[PDB]
Formats: C-alpha cells, sequence, structure tokens
C-alpha cells in the first residue's frame, strides 16, 4: 500500500499536532515551561554559599596551586576557568591559594586577574555570584622560568601563605601546573626541584604537564629522563584534557561489572572496533604550529591510543589507579607498529561557505605542506581477546560534525534471521554529548521474520578537564599517561611518522565540512565495518 | 516451481542435522553423506493476507454447546472477528448432538452471553452472529458428516473469489475419548473439495496422561491428519512470549554468545495463579499441577529457550529444535521435586482443595510442584533448570528468570549477577538487570538498572490465528509430545506410588516454604 | 579455556551453516540434488530388459524351483519375493519354472499370483516392471505332502515343462524348497523321493530346509537320520536366512588374505569377541509359538554359532565351500557346552510407548512362561589360538535398536601411551547395513601424549537370503549348516537349554526398546570388554 504509506506519513504528522495542542492548552492554563511539558506528556500516555565537598585531608592542610605560563592561552582560556569551577562545585579547599607565574611583568595584578582570567569565567548565572570571591585567592607573580632565585622568592611567598594556614596540619601542598611549551620543562622542574619544593614539616609536590610529550620515542624518552630526576611517577601528571571521568567509567564499568558485557568483550563476538574523534572547526590561523606537529601526534598517538588501552585492556587485579595503568601499558606492547598501507591521511581545504578557508591558504602554513589534518588506520592488537579484530582510529579537523565516540561492532548472526537481522552495536559517546547504547534487533508487537531494531539507552557536576585536575588533587593518575605506557604508545606511531615525514603517504584533498576524503569511508569498509 | 528448493533445503536440512550429531573432514562426510541418500467503538481493520481471501474458509467447532466452546472457543473467535483476522466471508458451524429448534435464539443464549460485552467491541455481535450456523449431529454417524459436508459445500461455493472450493478448520471442543471417532469421521465425509482447500484439525488437551496413554492418541489418529494438519492447542502459549524467546536470542550476537553454561547461573519458569480448582476435581483431581501445565506448557517454553540454533525460521526447523533439547533432558527424580496442595486460606474466605464434592476425600493430588531438571549437552550441563507452577499462591505471575553468574572481580560488592526476565502475566516485560555508573567519584560508585527490552490478539486468540495461517511453531509436535512424556513419566508414577507426598500450604501463600529452599539450594540468589 | 570451547560449539555450528549455504546457492544455479552436492563439497575442500548373468551351465538344461507350503507365510513374504529379485537381477535361468505346491485348494491361479505373492513384491520401480513375465514362470500345484500318488502327478507336470526344454541338454535341474514345519519334512522328501526325483537322462536334485532343526541333540540327530536315506549332505541344504554372503567375505578375506590381520587374530592379541543380534520388534502377537522355543534356540544356537564358527575356524586348506565347513566343525568341536552360570536371560515388557505391548500381555502366551526373549552368554573355545579369550553371543528382541555385528576389542597397550591411547577394535557390521572398520589411536597435527581415535573404513545386489537361494543354485554349500556341523553345535548349548526348561535360570525383565537387563551389560563387563 502505497497510498496507505502517504496517508500514514500525514496521520503521523496531524498527530503530532494533536498532541501539541493539548499540551499547548495546559500551559496556557497554568503558565508556570520545559519541566511541565515533560510530565504532562508522560501522563495519559542561584547565587547560594559554596557547599564544600572536599574530604578531611584536603582541608588539614595548606594547598598551593601555581599556573606557570598564567597570561598564555591555555591558562587564561582554559586552566583558570576550570580552577573556577572547580571552586564554585566546592572541589577545592576553603583556604586555597592560586598564584599565577608568568614571565611578563604586570603593573596592574587587579586589573590582570578581572580583563586576562574573569573574562574567561562562564557567565551563567549559578557562577560569577562567586567570581570576585575566586579572585581574592588568586596572585600573580613574575619571573623566569630557568633562574632559581626566582624560585626562591616564590617558595618564600608561598610560604608566607602556608605559615597563616589556619587549620591542624603544617607545611602545604602544591599542585605546580606547567602550561608552557616542552622545552622549558625541564629547566622549571628542576628551578621547582633547587627552590620550590615543600617544607620539610610537610606537604607533597605534584606536576601537571601539558602535552606535547615529545614527537617520536626518541624526543620523548628524553624528555622523560630530563624530568625523572625530579618528580617520580607519583608526582609527575601528563594531562590529555579530552579524557573524561564519565566516559573512562563507562568503558570499565559497563563491561567488567557485567557477565554479559565482559563475555562478548573479545574476537569471538567483535567484528570491528572503531574511536572516533571529529571537529567541525579547522587550525584557526594557528596552522604554522599545527603544521609541525599534524593530526597523528596531535590527538591520536595520545587521546585515542589512552582510550582504545581501557577499551581493550585485561581485567585490572584491582580498580586502585596502578593496577589500571597496569593493564593499559600490557595491552599496548601487544599492538604492532602501525603500517602506511593501514593509513590514509587528509588535508583539508575551504569549506563550501568560505567560513573555514582552506589549510595551505594560511599564510604561517609554509607552500608544499603535506601536513594531515585527517587520518584514520587500524591497529592491529594481537593477544588472545583481540587476535584479528579490527580496531580503526579516526580523527579529523573541518568535518561534517563535532562527535567523539566508541563504537563498536558485533558479529552479524546470519541464521535463523538473516537479512531480518543486523549486527550488534554498542556506542559509547562523548561528545556532543554522553549517550551509551547498544543497538539489538527485537520483535514487533503484533510472524517471527518481523524485526526492528531499537536502541536500549544504559545512560552542573565538572567537565573532562575539571574531573582531571580534580583528580591530580586527589592523587588519582588512572587517566594520566604513565612513563612506560607514553614509551609503547610511541613505539606503535613512530615508523608511521616517519615514513609521513619521507613523503611515503600523501594527504587526500577533502573539502571542510564534508566527511573526509573517500577512500576513508571506504578503508573502513575494507576493514571490517559493515553500515546498516 | 517452487516445490524444488522446499526439497533442496529440505535435503540441506538432514545433511545439517546429521553434521552436527556426528561432528566429523566436514566435507567428505557430506559427500559421503550425499551419496548414501539415493468508550471507543473501534471499527474493524482488516489485516489478513491475500490468500486468506481468496478461498472460503470454514470453521466447524465440534462439541459448540460445551463449556469449552461456548465460553472460551466462540468467545476467541468473536475477538478475531474483531481484531479483523478472519476472512471477510468466513463460515462458522456450531456442531453439538443436541436438537435445537430455535437456532438464533441458541446463538443469542448459548454463545453471545460469553462474548466481551467490552465497549470498543458490543457494537460487532450481531454482525458477528450472521457468520455462524447450528448442525446438530453425532460423531461417528457416516451420514450426519455427509450431510454437514453439503451444508458446508453450499457454503463454499457461494463464495466469489479468485480461488475454487474452501479451506476447512475443523475445531474439536470435544473430550479426547471422541478425537478418533471424529477424525475418522472428518476423513471420509467432509474433507476439503480436491478441487482445493486445506484440511487443520485442533485438538484439546489432556493429551493423554503419560507416555503410554499419550501415543495411544497420537496412533489413532495418525492414519487420518498428519503434522502438518493437526494442531494440539495450548491456551496459554502466546505469540508474544515466543518471539521474546527466539528473537531477542537468536537476533543477536550479544544475547547469543551469553545462552550457555559459562555464563548463566539457573534458569527459572514461573506460571502462579491465584485462582484455586473449586468445582473442577472431575478435570483436576487424576491430572494434578504437573500433568495439567508443567508438561505441556512450561516444557514447551523451556525447549524453546534451551533448543539449538535452527537453520531458518520455518516452523518444522524450530520445532526439530524443540525435540533434540528435549532428548538431552534426564527423566526429572523424585529427588528433585517438591510438591504441595492447598488449604483454606488464613483467613477462611478460600477453601482448601480437598474442600471440595468434586474431589474424594484423602486426595494426593499436587496443587503446586517446584521441580529442577537438567540437560545434558554441551551448551547446558550443569544449568539447573527450575520449573515452578502452582495454584492458590500469592499473585498471578508467569515469566522465565535467567540469572547470569556474577562477576566477583573486579568490582566484588558494588556488582552483582545480571538477569534477564520475560514475563508474560500479569503483564508483559523484558529487561534486563545490569550495573552501570553513577557520576558524582570512585569507580566502585555503582547502581542498579532494569534495561526494558521494547485490542491485540490474546494468548489462544493468537495460536488460532496461527493455526489459521498454517504456522505450527508453537504447536507440540507428535514426537515432541512423546519426549516429554517419557521426562515426567517415572515422576508422576514414583507421585501415583506416593514415593513422594504433598506438603500443605495455606491458599494466598507463597506455597511450601520447602520449595524456596529448594530453589535458592539450585543455585539461585536473590540480592 | 571454557569460554572458548562454548564459542568454538558456536562456530562450528556457523561455519557448517556457512558451507550449506553455498552448496545451496550452487543448486539453486544449475537444478539437476544428492549427486551434485557430493562433486561440489569435495571441490574446494528404469525399466530395461533383464539383462542375463547367469552361467553356461545353468542355461544348458531345464531349472525346476519346487516351493513347498507356498501359501504360507514364509513363502509369500520371503520366499516369492527373494525369488522375484533373483529373477530381476537376472540370476535365474531364462527359462526357470517355479512351482508353488500347497495342500490347500485355488480355484483361481491367477489371483493367486496377483493377490497373495505379487502384493508382497517389491515395488521399486527398477523392479515391477516385471512382475507380470515373473508371474508367467509360476504355477499353483495342490497336493498332499505324504501320498506318493500326489508327487507323481507333480512330477508329470514338471516333465511336461522338462521335456519342452528349448536348449541343449536333456531332463531338468529340480530345485525343492521346503518352507514348511518341520514335522512333515520326513514324509515330503520320502514322497519326493519316492515319486519326484529328476529323469534318468539328467538333472540333480536339491532341498533347502527351513528351521528349527531340531530343539536338542537328540531331536535333532533324528531328523538328520530321517532325511539321510534320501538326500546327502551334497543335495540337502539348510537355510540360515540371515547370513550374508557379504559378511562371510568380511569375515575371511579381511584375515585370511592379510597378513596384518591373520596374526592378531588370537588370544595373544584379542581381549574380547561379541556376536549381537538385537531387534526392535516384539514376538508380534506369534508369542505362542515363540513360547515354545526361546531366543536360544531361534537365532543362537543356528545363526550366531555359524558367524562365530567362520570367526575362529584355523585357515582352510582352499577356500573350496567344504574346506571351508570342515573348518567350521574343527572349530566348534573346541568348544565347552555352555554353563548357566555363564548366561544371563532377559523377558521383555511392554514398551514405555505401548507400541510393543508386554510379552506375558500376548493372549497365546500361557501364565506362567519363562521364555527368554533375551540373552548374554560367554562361551570358551579351547584350543592354542583361543584359549582364554571370551566369546560372547548376545541376541535380543524388542531392545533399543535394529543392530547386527561382529565386535572384537584387542588388548590394550598400557605402556607407554597410557590414558593417551585405548583398546583397538574391529567391528563388522550387516545391521542396520554394512560397515567394517577398525578404531585405532593416531598423532593429532600440529605433543607425542596428543591422540585421536580415528574410524579406518575398510568398506541393487541380491540381500542377505537371495545370495543363498542362489548358492544353492550354484552348488554352493558353504554357508549351510553341515550334518556333522548341527549335532556339534547342539551338543553346545543342550545341557544349557535344559537348565533353563528345569527352571534353574529365570530371565530378568526389561522394558521393551531398552537395552535389556542391567545385569547383561554387567555380565560383558565382568567378561573381558572394556568401555570406551
Ligand atoms: O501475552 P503474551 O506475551 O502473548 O503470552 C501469553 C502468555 O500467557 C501465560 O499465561 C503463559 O504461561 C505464557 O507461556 C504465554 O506466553
Amino acid at each position: 500500500s502505497e497510498e496507505q504509506s502517504h496517508a500514514d506519513q500525514d496521520a503521523y504528522v496531524a498527530d503530532v499536532d494533536g498532541i501539541l495542542d493539548v499540551l499547548r492548552a495546559q500551559v496556557l492554563e497554568r503558565k508556570p515551561i520545559f519541566q511541565f511539558i515533560s510530565k504532562s506528556a508522560l501522563s495519559l500516555q542561584s547565587c547560594d554559599r559554596i557547599n564544600c565537598k572536599v574530604k578531611d585531608e584536603q582541608k588539614s592542610r595548606a594547598l598551593t596551586i601555581i599556573v606557570f605560563g598564567a597570561s598564555g592561552d591555555l591558562a587564561k582560556k582554559k586552566t583558570f576557568p576550570a580552577l573556577f569551577d572547580l571552586y564554585c562545585g566546592g572541589l577545592l579547599p576553603p583556604e586555597v591559594n592560586i598564584i599565577g607565574y608568568a614571565r611578563t611583568k604586570v603593573d596592574d595584578v587587579e586589573k590582570w586577574k578581572h580583563e586576562t582570567l574573569m573574562k574567561y569565567f562562564s557567565n551563567l548565572s549559578e557562577r560569577g555570584c562567586h567570581a570576585e570571591d575566586f579572585l581574592k585567592h588568586i596572585s600573580y607573580f613574575c619571573g623566569a622560568y630557568d633562574s632559581v632565585d626566582d624560585f626562591k622568592r616564590l617558595d618564600a611567598v608561598i610560604r608566607e601563605k602556608e605559615n597563616a594556614f589556619k587549620g591542624p596540619e603544617k607545611g602545604g601542598n602544591r599542585l605546580f601546573y606547567l602550561a608552557l611549551p616542552p622545552s622549558v620543562f625541564a629547566s622549571v622542574c628542576e628551578s621547582i626541584h633547587k627552590g620550590a619544593m615543600p617544607q620539610e614539616v610537610g606537604g607533597w609536590v605534584r606536576v601537571i604537564i601539558e602535552k606535547p610529550f615529545g614527537r617520536d620515542t626518541k624526543s620523548s624518552a628524553e624528555l622523560s629522563q630530563a624530568l625523572e630526576p625530579f618528580f617520580d611517577e607519583s608526582q609527575l601528571y601528563r594531562i590529555d584534557h579530552y579524557l573524561g571521568k564519565e566516559m573512562v567509567q563507562n568503558i570499565i564499568t559497563t563491561r567488567f561489572a557485567n557477565r554479559i558485557f565482559s563475555a562478548v568483550w573479545n574476537a569471538s563476538n567483535i567484528a570491528c572496533v572503531q574511536i572516533t574523534f571529529k571537529e567541525t572547526i579547522g587550525t584557526e590561523g594557528r596552522g604554522g604550529y599545527f603544521d609541525s606537529i599534524g593530526i597523528i601526534r596531535d590527538v591520536m598517538q595520545n587521546h585515542l591510543t589512552q582510550i582504545l588501552a581501557l577499551l581493550a585492556m585485561e581485567k585490572p587485579r584491582s580498580l586502585d589507579a596502578e593496577c589500571i595503568r597496569d593493564e593499559k601499558v600490557s595491552v599496548l606492547k601487544c599492538i604492532e607498529p602501525i603500517t602506511k598501507e593501514n593509513c590514509v591521511l587528509g588535508q583539508y581545504t575551504a569549506s563550501a561557505d568560505g567560513s573555514i578557508p582552506g589549510y595551505l591558504e594560511d599564510v604561517t602554513v609554509p607552500e608544499g605542506s603535506t601536513c594531515p589534518t585527517f587520518a584514520v588506520m587500524r591497529l592491529n592488537i594481537n593477544n588472545d581477546r583481540w587476535a584479528g579484530v579490527p580496531f580503526i582510529l579516526k580523527a579529523g579537523k573541518a568535518v561534517e560534525q563535532k562527535y567523539v565516540a566508541i563504537r563498536i561492532q558485533f558479529r552479524d548472526e546470519v541464521h535463523p534471521y538473516g537479512e531480518a537481522t543486523q549486527r550488534n552495536e554498542l556506542v559509547i559517546r562523548a561528545q556532543p554529548s554522553e549517550a551509551m547504547y547498544v543497538k539489538i534487533t527485537t520483535k514487533v508487537p503484533g510472524d517471527l521474520r518481523q524485526t526492528h531494531q531499537t536502541e536500549l539507552d544504559l545512560t552542573r557536576l565538572p567537565d573532562a578537564y575539571e574531573s582531571l585536575i580534580n583528580d591530580a588533587l586527589l592523587g588519582n593518575s588512572t587517566n594520566f599517561v604513565r612513563k612506560d605506557e607514553l614509551d609503547v604508545a610511541w613505539r606503535i606511531f613512530t615508523p608511521l611518522l616517519h615514513q609521513i615525514d619521507s613523503g611515503e603517504i600523501k594527504p587526500i584533498p577533502y573539502q571542510a565540512g564534508t566527511r573526509g576524503p573517500k577512500e576513508a569511508d571506504e578503508f573502513i569498509a575494507n576493514n571490517g565495518f559493515k553500515h546498516q
């Protein structure tokens, strides 16, 4: 009935207009909204004191957070606004001292805090009735990144605040945030070691370092060696801003707490696994900085490999941090170096709109650039769980949608259902919002062959970046890459990166705002994935 | 045209079954095996297929003045009619012994007063009554069926449609003792016209009382009607629950991979009723709970639940698999059985089993049983299967409960056992119990969540529907019935010899406390 | 890996469904079948004139076959259909005369042939285009079994056909088939001798007699003495319908033509030998006839003892018939009378189904009957080849399967393999079809202790009964029990039979359709057999 299909479509619209009309009538009566509609449909189917949530140990002692490169883009646009959100969420100790350390003088600290920091503070009414109070916890310090007497001067500014601490324990804990280019990480850590470690009477030292952590096996190991005489792996926190705690729980708990999910989490049942990181934005005039890095070092060797490890690891001995990281390392050691045959690159050109100019139209990009802005590749995990299972990492700038997800596709059951069924999927999406769902086939209510695909959903708290800083403050290093883990990761990628810098794989042009090169989607279809 | 293929993969099915049974070179065995084979008032929306409205259909309900016919079968055909699942010009004949002078009064008094008075349906009663005639006859007189034939053949030629002849559905709403006689009488006296039409026969329980008495009845009927024609109906099995069982498992890798001993800790199939048996001792006392619902009804659900993967969804493949799995079940023993018999309710409103003039004093008949079955094959060895059925207990509940092995590491007490529930009564539900994260901390912060897995014809109606459509999937086959009786007959005899005796339980309680102890001692855990 | 075992089972099914799908696709293309599937799998792993096959001597002279008791169940259901199969197979001379001799008048011979004979003719299209032609070779004759003038009348009917013979030699050969109760065998053979021997000008006389041949030593010897003044042992053929030529070749040739098999065919290497005859049917309302016989006289003293002789005999001087029978006799003389200690009896009760009513529920069975319907027993052959080797005969009605086999179990090699090996077996099965196979242990492809049990197979032609009649027509008496052989056989069994009729061993009840009494399988385990 092609006549009835057309009449059903119109009837579904008019039936949706009928529902909405009722919901309209009642909303005109009561007149309170987004909440009210919710209940009526199911039926006949802020500026309050920060409630502190910090633990007893955290309020027991002075805390100082030192943000180096405090006037830099990362610090002012990302670190400081995160600290504010933690402040508002009640996740910093009440008396916390925040020091912005920069190389550049400032005549007016107060103007610096308003005009350079508070501008990037979330303006959400629930916050921004607390901005002024947070600014009172922030101080500016001006010094060099290589000069010990500066770090002593700094140490004496910090001691002054530690010693005024109006609570039980003595000394103070110090979190050093290195929002800096890697080239000065060694001199700062040393400066810190020589001049500004916590008082002997007590307190810990932790250091967060930002990417990049090398550019290949050799440069990465060097930077590790350069840091390790000053900070061991309990103190050093290499941050990947994108790794959300919520996603990490979705990966770990759904699987390891449930027999249904742990039993199918293997080669006997999974057809392909894809980890996807997509952005609509381009390199945004930072093309020249990106041109030295590329999409592979930018997000794949660090962020996606960290998601891969958690996804593919064997069951840890406990849910303790270092047991989880032991498994990440174990699984990565089973992965072969990626081959150029198993990689498809792209470089974006102007969007249809012009709103994203082409990569090579950025004047800071040098003529002849073969820098990949898109890459899909397959990794092989050789162990009993995973041998022969395709793992595809895919990352892209200037593509069709902003999107971060894990897609596991299970093998089809050809008999008995055949075309009346379809590969099951588990999807863990982090962006553009959280969802985790399985797609299975079920009966339709009213012949056995009559089936339906149905999504079963399985699922202001801190955002990804905020949860990581908080974790650093509590001493939880689960979601930070460990020195051994880093090296192994670099060994998976370094030969491919070398073959790319040697010119043996060229990026395929693609219009900004499309899915990327056509060859990439074909590559995915040729390595285990089946559509609809 | 098509009967080549129906033969071809009819052949592949035999090769299929042979290879899985010997477990060989797969190739060399296939070759070998081939060589050696030489208030709204909803109006009626027609949901019927092309084939069903292309030929006359007649439905003859034998025993039409019996309580079964008048209170269940006619009302159910009425509900199908309203649901638009009978062809427009369907012919229904009510066949009985008693002479009826006033046939239209009969339809009012005997039949229509049992049709649902529900507001949506009320309007169609009189219109459905048009499609029904009475017929007066015996169940063995050859001339009574010649006459029936002629009454039937009139209506078949008054049908204006593409196909000649008429399909005939014979509904034996009769005591089992007359089935053979009626079936022979149909065979010689009223088969469909050779020009065209199928014949199908629906028979009602009991299907014997043991292996011997059940095999006797199959042997009496098998000269007149084969397994494609004969439908042994189980009132209680519904289309919707069978689909939840087969589809949710077999369509899906995630469920198919855990449907086995390595992942499942125990399986319970439960049939609970609040009602008792008052004034039904004539039927019930010689039958008891095991024969009444467990040997027939619960065992079909078991077989569907436990069967190996069928090659296709064709009726007889599924039914081949039911048989294969039932044949791996050991006869139930007296040690794997707890029996009950209900006494008067605590509040005294409800009489006990024995308090009934239709029940002989000192009766031993169970109104309640829990039993453990063992399926000895690769998929199921060691897994406890518990069947539970009880009359006059605390609630009306029919469900399958599958409990999966716990993952003790690494979540420990922050997890428990996954479960899958398929529920049919008092309302349909299907869901899994899993543990997910709660946001706000430690990995060990978790929650138990129930994931839901997504006027219609009822259970009985959906089986009549399937009989009309020629789909025998949900009907116990002859061989299947034999194997089921062999599971239960030695126990049933051990019971009639009083090796095992029923424990009393007040009506309205859960049943004998020993039953819940049995279940916990057979692998179930209730946290 | 209990997880992988479950995943392997499912993978083997889905892999078998994949194979079958391909075989399905190709069969939908060509569309010719049972033959086509055969080749495709290995790959990328009738009404025509009777072709006469009769020898020159057989067509040289008239043949007449006289079936006495021609309207009896044996004749009409078994003898006549066999003759038809021989006819179709081209193994009767073209001009053969078949005479049905019965005691009972018949108004219409033609109706007799259609309604009483042809009904039991195989309806296989390849045959039944020849039925009418065969009926033209059959005549009915009505006479007494004791009256000489009847046999003269018969002789003159036969001469009429012999004398019309349109080929070289004169007279005619006469095969007399006595499908009769034994009580009239003497009077018929005498009647034959006095009245209907072949013409002097030429032709042989042969007589097939049906069982029983006595019921003990004494009655059997008497019947032998009663027959021997009329027919010597070159003319008298005592038929055992079950002894197939194919099985006899399997026993004789596999062993005596091969050094590998002859070398192990002895006490040094064989642990136990079992000869099994199993039926699913009951006594089938003939319970009263069976009640006078029992399973021991019915099938064990005749049929199984004949299989035993061929199995256990020393190498014959030649493969000539009388040399083979000389050895059968030799070996049977080494066998001790069976003892009641070495026998377990059974009597079947109703099947679970009712489809086989109990033995004692047959109204022709007299109350109190102790007639065995099942028996297992051990025989001891005392000679250099066999001393100490258990030989178990087992026969059963109303058991679990229809099955006839020889099972030889060889001693285990405990060292060095131990549990990684298992007793070798040679199996010669006749029913429900022919197979001969040895079970040995071999390596598995991919440690020395890793072993597999493997069956090596070593292996419309006439059926068993047909081959025997044909043999009678050719003068081959190999597979017929000889007078001396019979007597020796009876002496092995007569004391046991006497101890049974004297009530010193009672049958154990067993449900029809089970394996038989539990004590019997234990008896087999206590006399040399080891399972799996
Ligand atoms: O209502 P549904 O889901 O169609 O099924 C009806 C159910 O009714 C119950 O009473 C039966 O015990 C079930 O076996 C049956 O499935």
